[PDB]
């Protein structure tokens, strides 16, 4: 598993990664470009889950900053929930993948996705 935020600091910046880095332009730039891949995802292990390859339908249209879900009737942001999972965001500030489908989204932080070489 290849630290999908190796490839981008490598590859989509060439330059320095980090949330104090401009990859928040970058996310916005790749969505095509990340339409239609597969990455590994490495839960945490608070999650208590197996890296699960998820294909990605592309980045989600809000950073996980601002990005609300619904899990079990309740809506709490992806940067609070990586957070109190025990998994502090190092890019919460940016924008989440979209894997999974239109009528579920899995959003997830591409810091927490790896991409298989």
């Amino acid at each position: 598993a290849m630290p999908m935020i190796e490839y981008l600091e490598r590859f989509s910046l060439k330059a320095k990664i980090n949330n104090t880095t401009n990859l928040d332009y970058s996310r916005r730039f790749l969505e095509p470009f990340l339409r239609g891949i597969n990455v590994v995802y490495t839960p945490p292990q608070s999650f208590q889950s197996a890296p699960r390859v998820y294909r990605v339908n592309g980045l989600s249209r809000a950073p996980a900053s601002s990005e609300t879900f619904e899990h079990d009737g309740k809506k709490v942001t992806i940067a609070s929930y990586f957070h109190s999972r025990n998994y502090p965001l190092k890019f919460p500030q940016l924008h989440c993948l979209n894997v999974g489908s239109s009528i579920k989204s899995i959003l997830l932080p591409i810091e927490l996705c790896s991409i298989e070489e």
